[PDB]
């Protein structure tokens, strides 16, 4: 995240870690056996870390539980990133309390001009690399449609939005993919693409949850 602020530990309580080794993506806890994350994220030996403040430090409230199964979206495509969402399956239960919660899915779509919360432990600069240990958050207000594809031409579907996001927050960034982005107290993006962090006039691109509660609800009750 560069140009947003240390959250406050355990302030985002859905925000998960994936981890192989190392912190690679963001993903948010939906119940207390899934998380969601982007396609894009997807690698095997998976291990969900949720609690985490420090990703670096164990401090106390971290439940660490190891990924039995990830579903890619079936019409996921990794060229144009179109329906860039997967589902993550904990070997076991996550334990329920005030620093590991769910995020609820959304009823209705978000409106353009909401101001959302958008959360990981991304890349923090523009131009450049550092990687924070504590969890930074962004407030970002989802963009019209036209200014959306206006900034990526011949790219953006149905199943993205854009969130300064045209001036350059100056956004999400490497690192935070997977992540949330949370209006309203429900989950309605993925942190999914967009050039570089332009952070001029190219906001982030998020996948459009709302879209695909459908698919997660049917793929929850069968697996
Ligand atoms: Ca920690």
């Amino acid at each position: 995240i560069v140009g947003g602020y240390t959250c406050g530990a355990n302030t985002v309580p859905y925000q998960v870690s994936l981890n192989s080794g190392y912190h690679f993506c963001g993903g948010s806890l939906i119940n207390s056996q899934w998380v969601v994350s982007a396609a894009h994220c997807y690698k095997s030996g998976i291990q969900v870390r949720l609690g985490e403040d420090n990703i670096n430090v164990v401090e106390g409230n971290e439940q660490f539980i190891s990924a039995s199964k990830s579903i890619v979206h079936p019409s996921y495509n990794s060229n144009t990133l179109n329906n860039d969402i997967m589902l993550i399956k904990l070997k076991s239960a996550a334990s329920l309390n005030s620093r590991v919660a769910s995020i609820s899915l959304p009823t209705s779509c978000a409106s353009a001009g909401t101001q959302c919360l958008i959360s990981g432990w991304g890349n923090t600069k523009s131009s450049g690399t550092s990687y924070p240990d504590v969890l930074k958050c962004l407030k970002a207000p989802i963009l019209s449609d036209s200014s959306c594809k206006s900034a990526y031409p011949g790219q953006i579907t149905s199943n993205m939005f854009c969130a300064y996001g045209l001036e350059g927050k100056g956004d999400s960034c490497q690192g935070d993919s997977g992540g949330p982005v949370v209006c309203s107290g429900k989950l309605q993006g993925i942190v999914s693409w967009g050039s570089g962090c332009q952070a001029k006039n190219k906001p982030g691109v998020y996948t459009k949850v709302c879209n695909y509660v459908s698919w997660i609800k049917q793929t929850i009750a069968s697996n």
